[PDB]
């Protein structure tokens, strides 16, 4: 089934970040990556206050549930992205959500597929709307056009 995890990052060079994720859920146990790209700067606005970030959309064929995916990805950022400790301070480090899970309806706290926070969300339904603008079903609405009348209308490509 088709999952989506908008991967975020940030910090100077928010690329090992990334590349994080993109290790675990690159070849997940079940999983396996399908669609990604998208890349753009977000600003921080609350968690920090340095502006840069790198958050790129990404859709994989999962076989477990965002429960277990979430693991995997979040656990590279346990110990790959800085995470010495916890990565010390605000930046660095991945977030990475899942939005939608085979378009069915299915909510929980790791997994959502009508998923929340996504309308004031622009920087992370923008880029999958660029690898997919069909999804929509989830909730009755695509991604970009929920954050084009909420968040924003559409981010640089940074």
């Amino acid at each position: 089934t088709v999952a989506y995890i908008a991967i975020g990052s940030n910090l100077a060079s928010p690329l090992e970040q990334v590349n994080a994720a993109l290790k675990a859920l690159g070849d997940i146990p079940e999983s396996h990556i399908l669609t990604v790209s998208s890349f753009y700067r977000t600003p921080p606005l609350g968690p920090q206050d340095q502006p840069d970030y790198l958050n790129a959309a990404v859709a994989l064929e999962t076989s477990l549930a965002p429960e277990e995916l979430l693991n995997h990805t979040q656990r590279i950022e346990l110990q790959q992205g800085r995470v010495r400790k916890a990565e010390r301070w605000g930046p660095r480090t991945l977030d990475l959500d899942i939005m939608l899970f085979g378009n069915e309806v299915i909510n929980t706290e790791r997994l959502t597929v009508p998923h929340y926070d996504m309308k004031n969300r622009g920087f992370m339904l923008w880029p999958l709307f660029e690898i997919a603008p069909e999804l929509v079903f989830p909730d009755g609405e695509m991604l970009r056009q929920i954050l084009h009348t909420r968040a924003f209308d559409k981010l640089n490509k940074w």
